[PDB]
DNA sequence: CGTACACCTGATAATGGAGGATACC
DNA sequence: GGTATCCTCCATTATCAGGTGTACG
């Protein structure tokens, strides 16, 4: 029982937007196109991809992917073209990763008419798997070195469209962190923190400084290393203030909603200020070991 | 004593594929 | 045949995530 716009904000966050140009014979071009529409989580989350299946019609499949994740995917053409499109046309992503969505759905539309099947829609095609993701392979960067990439779409500052869409995203991209940090001058050794984090690319900036305005709270760290920010709240008022009413409402989904609860619990302790006892330094280190689980 | 932001860093749950088998027309 | 989807498997990595230092009241 899934709202449309968590389902967003968790793609935002986790989704995967897929086309495979594949070299075979059989086909008149020598080429097989495919598109995927694709979730992948640890085993952990299991129930959350049979919600999501259940969410797009029964549609696709739950399999195995590694050791210990499982992916839910949809590779039929028509089936993205009846289901996943017009559910991303009504309820549009926000991340850079929409880019990678708009181009998705311009190849399905050219598979729709069957001009995957052609020497010009297959170029164009590739033109278009040139700018999702990580680009051409090696191989289709050689077999096809005529193909001008396609312009990545400019959609400039959007807004988060609904709380339900950051419950969403902070499902996939959020941390409840609880830290355990030794201290000299605190009396029982350790200072318990409560951080609120959303990391995300730098390219999504923009989003990012918006999460401050909307939660009321917050600042926005970059990583000294790379193209990387980390949205954080470290004031516990404002954790209790804000950050935990708003989920307390908007509701995280997969078993990161059973770690936000024990989060929630530390926060309680903390609030009556037995974190700074024995027996409550404890009860956090109890909760926060049974943190992330399932 | 205690909090809160400034600053540091790495193992692995996702990123984003792959190819062979089977079904459909 | 030609085309579409199902299924199984995975190499590498961008993050989440798990910290520590220190100023300030
Ligand atoms: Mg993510
Ligand atoms: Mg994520």
């Amino acid at each position: 029982k899934l709202n449309p716009w968590a389902v967003v904000g968790f793609i935002d966050a986790e989704g995967s937007f897929m086309v495979r140009v594949r070299k075979n014979s059989k086909y008149k071009t020598g080429w097989l196109v495919v598109a995927i529409f694709s979730v992948t989580v640890d085993k952990k989350d299991l129930f959350l991809l049979e919600s999501l299946k259940t969410f797009f019609g029964g549609l696709g499949s739950i399999k195995k992917s590694g050791n210990s994740t499982f992916s839910y995917r949809i590779e039929s053409s028509e089936q993205l073209t009846k289901i996943i499109l017009p559910f991303f046309d009504k309820y549009s992503l926000i991340t850079e990763a929409l880019g990678d969505y708009l181009l998705f759905k311009k190849v399905l539309e050219l598979m729709g008419t069957k001009e995957h099947l052609t020497q010009r829609g297959l170029e164009k095609i590739v033109s278009l798997k040139a700018s999702i993701n990580k680009g051409l392979s090696e191989e289709l960067q050689a077999a096809f070195p005529q193909c001008v990439p396609t312009p990545r779409p400019e959609i400039n500052n959007k807004n988060i469209p609904d709380p339900f869409w950051l419950a969403g995203f902070v499902s996939g991209d959020g941390s409840f962190k609880s830290i355990l940090k030794k201290s000299e001058s605190i009396k029982v050794g350790f200072q318990s923190i409560l951080v609120f984090q959303i990391t995300q690319h730098a390219r999504d900036v923009k989003l990012m400084e918006s999460l401050i305005s909307y939660l009321g709270c917050g600042f926005i760290e970059k990583d000294s290393r790379g193209p990387w920010l980390y949205y954080t709240v470290t004031n516990f008022s404002d954790i209790q203030g804000k950050i935990i009413p708003f989920f307390h409402q908007y509701k995280i989904i997969g078993s990161a909603y059973g770690d936000y609860q024990d989060w929630c619990k530390i926060a309680l302790i903390m609030q009556n200020k037995n974190h700074l006892t024995p027996e409550g330094l404890n009860e956090i280190r109890a909760l926060k070991g049974g943190m992330n689980k399932g």
